[PDB]
């Protein structure tokens, strides 16, 4: 589809056997997930944003469905208050900016 | 343009008479300038995001240039790493996400 700015970009997700609302988001590096089980051992990793740094659980090889366009990729979880799509599963799912 | 997302979306702008580069950026509401001085009435103001939070000043009616597209809005200036374009200018430059 193609979205317009005019309210924040949410759509609908699938991952972990939850449907979900989330953002998609071109200033995000990695995509970002609140608090949720998923499977594998986890890695830990620090994501940095606006007012500073937090460590978080990396899950690799997770699959996500983001408007039903299929995915596979790696999945950070923490405290995150939104959930956020980003670029790492923009790419794969086709998603560009235009202007 | 077509932008894809393979790397960070950073463009060039110009803003207070200034060439510089910032983040065209969907996941956030409002658009964050990187410390700088400009002239005229400000309010302090303070936003949200993953690291918590933050304290800006914010300007109104700014002019940016991007990519040669101009708008004209509310920016905030504070301790961001990141100059990041916001919906309330990416919308103005008839900016969409598209997959
Ligand atoms: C989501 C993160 C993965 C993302 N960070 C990254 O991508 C960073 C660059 N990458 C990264 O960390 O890679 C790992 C790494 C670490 C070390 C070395 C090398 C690599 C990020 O926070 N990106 C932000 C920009 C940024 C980057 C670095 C430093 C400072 C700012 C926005 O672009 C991004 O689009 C977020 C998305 C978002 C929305 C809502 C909540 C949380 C996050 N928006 C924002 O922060 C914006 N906030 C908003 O639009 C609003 C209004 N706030 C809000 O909703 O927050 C409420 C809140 C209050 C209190 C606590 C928590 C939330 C914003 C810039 C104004
Ligand atoms: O859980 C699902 O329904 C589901 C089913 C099949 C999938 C295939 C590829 C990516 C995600 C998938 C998801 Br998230
Ligand atoms: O971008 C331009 O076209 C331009 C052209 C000439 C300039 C001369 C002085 C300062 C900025 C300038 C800029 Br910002
Ligand atoms: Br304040």
């Amino acid at each position: 589809p193609q979205i317009t700015l005019a309210k924040r970009p949410l759509v609908t997700i699938k991952i972990g056997g939850q449907l979900k609302e989330a953002l998609l988001d071109t200033g995000a590096d990695d995509t970002v997930l609140e608090e949720m089980n998923l499977p594998g051992r986890w890695k830990p990793k620090m994501i940095g944003g606006i007012g500073g740094f937090i460590k978080v659980r990396q899950y690799d090889q997770i699959l996500i469905e983001i408007c039903g366009h299929k995915a596979i990729g790696t999945v950070l979880v923490g405290p995150t208050p939104v959930n956020i799509i980003g670029r790492n599963l923009l790419t794969q799912i086709g998603c560009t900016l235009n202007f």
